[PDB]
């Protein structure tokens, strides 16, 4: 409080005690137009008393575990957390900090394409050298580019070459290194090369690990003459290297032709599919949470009961995902808890198939502007250059010497439109190599039953179907293929987040990786720990499947993944405010009319019901109970494939990597809910008041083709009554009229943001033409032969047959294209010969219904939660659903509304006792 | 400090040592509380936080 | 206390009428906000005494 600073207003009173009254109230007057508030200085001070010890303390204390008992499914560890009195802890601020050794496994690929002659044409061949035995039968092709403008007819200017064979000097990178190849002669120029003797010619991929530190990928280079039909002229050598147990093919596939192509054609060579293979979001599913068969334990020594009891109904790792979402906007990526969202790509889910960027004709043309690439034309290769006469009009002189080049035409030029090109690239790699297992073929060197459906290498020698999707397939209309609708999305390689994830580990399959995981059980999340002696031992998953995210959701525990934990340790930050304060502070945290309260953010009992493949309906009955305090429902369904065991040490069953949306909100699936209905006595429906258009169930969509009377909202196939339930949810306006909410966009789980309505029209095929000339069906045979696919007729010169894999090399002639019937244009299809096919797709929102008698919030504890005709009398509802039948096993995840929270009390030193309360589900049962 | 050395032929600290009193005395005032005050008089390391 | 590292040659002379040696015209990390060298930082120590 100097003077001094007093007079600068540093350390002064502040701005509303020192300027004139009159003055503020000026300068508030005038605030709105004039604003002079920042030319008067006002200095926050700091409390600089009785808020920090002096005595040396710890600012940040790492606790290593007392006991570790490591096993084979988990990796526990035991620590003891002591916290002295004047000592205040937050397990907010308390983390595992993991350190290991992460084996990723073959199966992963950081990288799109290959990384070994990405540039190269996939079925190029490397400079081939074919033979029997050395000097015996021997067929070679390749391209030979050094000189070295020898003298011939004899060997001097050779053999003085093919004394450097030996070495590196033949030197693939080097070519001819003439820009006018015109000026080089035939008989002065030599020839040199570099041939390699191997199995599997294909320049895609070709890996040759080196054996010297100066590139030479061989130490024997056996030299060949070049010479010609006599052997008196020598013209070039040859180097040959023996690549046929030096050579592999990292990051790529061969795709061969079919069975009765397999000879005489050696396909094309592919890159494999990437994969990453990163932790999960939020470092999901690497402490068992949710377990109460292998859970952790948080207790006190005076009071030695447990404290953390974990039920095998909630759901830890989904409440932080709501909680967080809510907390913040998704999209920001946080390093540190692995918090990258799984996003897809929105230009890949929902098709918008705009055809493509037609440009003006665009060429390639040759490396210089002369040539006669396909010589049409006069040769001009012999004529003679003469001078004008001006004054006779007609040639006066010749021109002695005139070296001309003068083809015909203009620049020799290969057309190409790229926009067309990536689009189908796009199309074809983005979304058709992500398509179901049923819309695929083997590649005539595969066999099913050989190995699982959910191995990488099974995923990869799989190609689709190449006319389910196509740059034709709806070419005009914002729609996301029905053939993947049901496809996880998340599982893609443009999840950037899990793209971000695999990164943060490294490019390679051997990680030495060091994470800290936050602690996400909702009673010790944000527990704020007083004085005393606590022992908190947590287990760790050791499943590959569990802790590792794939992209492509293969197998890891069968693509040879692993991990091994070496120390984990646990961190926690300490404030080192007063002891004079802390003690008061834990003292009045100590009272027992002050104690921490922490509720799940997720609220919800939760239940997998399961739903086999041809199964289009669903019975939920439940025993009678009271729902005293219920929030209401909510409910998406999730496949059983790519959901654990709930509550299991170590799931067998469970071989999938990909994106639990069950652990995380990754929800894909909240479209497929024809309806649904509510019972809360065996024949008294909840609504029951002739709220909904159909007042006995909640329809959730409806088909527009059988429609007649409405029902349908937003342009779309969801019905007005359900439109209304979720925007009265989540938005609180629905009686003052519809509107979209921009509060609620960065919540990542709302409604608005992620309901997408489609519609395409399509031709209306049974009818007496339009064929449907596209095979959804394929042969499941060995070949890579699909002759079913070969009825588009469209790109047919310029792509490969549609019968062979898409990867493979274009053959056919030009034609003119059959398949697409245009459903627009002067040359349409009649009006009548078309359909609409109005549906939606909603990610990550799992439907809410709220059990609130107006269907808005009003509160966390609802309308009818504390109505006493439920709270005072038991009731045992039942709900009714029917789905849209998939092709696989699913559960129903029916989150119910509940109340679990927990009520800490601390009334001693080192005494700590936790209550659990649930409302309408208290006992916590399997139901 | 002014120091004047024979030229040596690798990388040599000079290892200075002041006089100091780095003093601790204990107070242990009742059961399981143990406290010490460490104080050195040219050259103490005290912070005031 | 704030502290980054800046090239010389990307940082004028500070209050200088003008600076010869400055043969630079590229984003002057001291002048407007481009830091880029916070890395390149393996610790500090800081002593009042």
């Amino acid at each position: 409080a100097t003077p001094r600073l007093q007079y600068f207003h540093i350390a002064g009173p502040g701005t509303r005690e020192y300027l004139s009254e009159d003055l503020q109230q000026f300068i508030s007057a005038t605030g709105s137009y004039f604003d002079l508030k920042n030319k008067f200085r006002q200095t926050v001070v700091a409390p600089t008393r009785n808020v920090t010890t002096e005595k040396a303390q710890r600012l940040q204390i790492r606790f290593y575990p007392i006991q570790t008992d490591d096993t084979s499914t988990g990796y526990r560890v035991r620590y003891n957390i002591n916290v002295g009195d004047g000592w205040v802890l937050d397990m907010g601020s308390t983390y595992f900090d993991i350190k290991g050794i992460l084996d990723r496994g073959p199966s992963f690929k950081p990288y799109c394409g290959t990384a070994y002659n990405p540039l190269a044409p996939k079925e190029s061949m490397f400079n081939n050298w074919s033979e029997t035995a050395p000097g015996q039968n021997v067929s070679a092709s390749g391209q030979l580019s050094n000189v070295y403008t020898n003298t011939s007819t004899t060997k001097d200017t050779t053999a003085a070459q093919v004394t450097k064979i030996s070495g590196v000097f033949p030197n693939p990178n080097q070519g001819p290194g003439i820009n006018p190849l015109r000026q080089v002669e035939n008989a002065n120029t030599g020839v040199l090369g570099r041939f390699a003797k191997s199995q599997y010619n294909y320049a895609y991929g070709a890996y040759v690990k080196p054996v010297a530190a100066d590139g030479s990928q061989s130490l024997t280079q056996t030299p060949y003459w070049i010479m010609n039909n006599a052997g008196t002229e020598y013209l070039g050598a040859v180097a040959v290297e023996d690549y046929t147990n030096s050579l592999s093919y990292p990051d790529t596939m061969i795709v061969p032709p079919p069975e009765d192509y397999d000879d005489y054609n050696i396909g094309t060579t592919r890159a494999l599919r990437p994969n990453y293979i990163g932790f999960r979001d939020n470092f999901i599913n690497l402490l068992y949470h949710d377990s109460g068969v292998c859970s952790g334990t948080l207790n006190s020594e005076r009071s030695g009961m447990n404290v953390v009891v974990e039920l095998p109904d909630r759901n830890t790792e989904l409440s932080y995902q709501y909680m967080l979402a809510d907390m913040m906007s998704r999209h920001h990526y946080f390093a540190l808890w692995n918090q990258a969202v799984d996003q897809y790509d929105p230009e890949v889910r929902v098709f918008s198939n705009d055809g493509y960027e037609e440009g003006a004709p665009s060429y390639a043309f040759n490396p210089e502007a002369v040539g006669a690439g396909e010589g049409y034309g006069p040769d001009l290769s012999q004529i003679k250059l003469y001078t004008n006469n001006t004054a006779a009009n007609d040639k006066n002189t010749a021109v002695t010497n005139a070296t001309t080049n003068f083809y015909f035409g203009t620049v020799p030029s290969y057309e190409i439109d790229i926009s067309a090109t990536q689009r189908r690239n796009f199309i074809m790699a983005n979304i058709a190599e992500y398509l179901p297992d049923r819309y695929k073929f083997s590649i005539s060197g595969f066999d099913a039953t050989s190995v699982a459906p959910t191995t990488y290498e099974y995923m990869n020698k799989r190609v689709p179907l190449t006319n389910v999707v196509d740059m034709f397939t709806n070419v005009g209309a914002r729609w996301s293929i029905d053939q993947m609708d049901n496809v996880n999305p998340f599982n893609h390689h443009r999840n950037w987040g899990l793209k971000y994830r695999s990164q943060l580990l490294g490019n390679s399959r051997y990680v030495n990786f060091h994470i800290q995981v936050p602690q996400k059980f909702f009673a010790i999340k944000n527990l704020l720990l007083l004085s005393g002696s606590y022992t908190y031992e947590w287990v760790l998953r050791k499943d590959p499947n569990m802790i590792l995210q794939s992209s492509l959701g293969n197998d890891l525990r069968a693509d040879g993944a692993s991990i091994i934990y070496n120390e984990v340790n646990l961190m926690a930050n300490f404030m080192p405010m007063d002891h004079n304060t802390s003690n008061q502070l834990e003292l009045m945290l100590r009272n027992a009319t002050n104690d921490q309260t922490f509720v799940d953010y997720l609220g919800a009992k939760n239940a997998l019901y399961s739903v086999p493949a041809g199964s289009t309906a669903l019975t939920i009955n439940i025993p009678a109970r009271t729902w005293e305090g219920m929030r209401g429902w909510s409910f998406t369904r999730i496949k059983a494939a790519e959901t654990p065991q709930l509550g299991a040490q170590y799931d067998v069953n469970f071989k999938y990597s990909g994106s639990i949306a069950y652990s995380d909100g990754g929800f894909y699936l909240s479209h497929t809910f024809r309806n649904m209905s509510i019972l809360f006595d065996t024949s008294i429906n909840w609504p029951g008041n002739d709220r909904l258009l159909t007042p006995n169930m909640f329809e959730i969509k409806r088909s527009v083709a059988l429609d007649t009377e409405g029902f349908t909202m937003s342009q779309c196939d969801i019905t007005k009554d359900w439109y209304l339930i979720q925007m009265a949810t989540n938005y609180n306006f629905v009686y003052n009229g519809y509107r979209f909410w921009p509060d609620r966009q960065y919540f990542h789980y709302d409604f608005l943001r992620n309901f997408d309505p489609m519609t395409r029209q399509g031709p209306n095929f049974a009818l007496p033409g339009l064929f449907d000339l596209v095979s959804y069906t394929p042969t499941t045979d060995n070949s890579g032969e699909q002759p079913s696919q070969e009825a588009v007729r469209n790109n047919s010169g310029f792509i490969a047959p549609r019968s062979w894999p898409v990867w493979s090399a274009h053959q056919g002639e030009s034609w003119p294209a059959n398949w697409p019937y245009p459903l627009c244009g002067q040359q349409a299809i009649q009006p009548g010969q078309v359909l609409s096919y109005k549906k939606f797709l909603c990610d990550n929102y799992l439907w809410t219904i709220p059990f609130s008698s107006d269907f808005m919030y009003m509160g966390e504890l609802t309308d009818l939660g504390q109505n006493p005709m439920y709270t005072n009398n038991s009731h045992s509802m039942v709900i009714n659903f029917e789905l849209d039948p998939m092709d696989d096993p699913t559960y129903v995840y029916m989150l119910y509304g509940v109340f679990d929270t927990v009520r800490v009390n601390q009334p001693e030193r080192n005494v700590l006792a936790m209550a659990y309360f649930r409302t309408p589900f208290a006992t916590g049962n399997a139901v």
